[PDB]
DNA sequence: TCATATCACCTGCGTTTCCGTTAAACTATCGGTTGCGGCCATATCTACCAGAAAGCACCGTTTCCC
């Protein structure tokens, strides 16, 4: 019943799913806090460096799954970015944002372009 | 005037036995009230899927090369 517990709650969960080998749970932990903590970028780091070795890391990261997601919230920061609506874009939970110069989130797109690089989309991961 | 026996009686007193009364501890449900949780509504996230513009490979007519 208190948000400052459930959010700690959920931290300290994850933390100890990282010592265990059970990749679906680790995969469901952070999916959890992404859509929880919207384009946070302490929370973004958090998701890599979980994710920073072995191939159950990897499984995470070059699953279709995990593209989509982070196209979703990659969609709805441009939303954000440029006050419109794009197809497809997660609904805007973070809505505290503050960008005056219209700049891109460096978070977002590096961690889009790691999800295509370590799915072999080398021309994709360019791009990005 | 007291002390036995025997019969009609019938009407009367107030006797004499199992049932009824006032009210017990313990008994069998069942009700006024307590707390606890399904179906279904919503905005959002997602699985399974086809279609287009574009990839890409199987193929053999061509013609240059054994």
């Amino acid at each position: 019943q208190d948000p400052e517990r459930v959010k700690m709650m959920k931290f300290v969960k994850l933390a100890i799913v990282l010592q265990m080998d059970d990749e679906e749970e680790l995969a469901e932990n952070l999916r959890g806090l992404l859509n929880q903590f919207q384009f946070n970028r302490k929370v973004l780091q958090v998701f890599m460096y979980s994710l920073c070795r072995g191939p159950s890391s990897l499984n995470i990261l070059s699953s279709t799954i995990q593209q989509k997601f982070f196209l979703r919230q990659l969609k709805a920061f441009d939303s954000c970015r440029y006050n419109t609506e794009v197809n497809g874009q997660a609904s805007i939970t973070n809505k505290e944002v503050y960008n005056p110069n219209k700049k891109s989130s460096p978070y977002l797109y590096y961690i889009y372009a790691v999800l295509l690089y370590s799915s072999r989309g080398f021309l994709s991961a360019l791009q990005y």
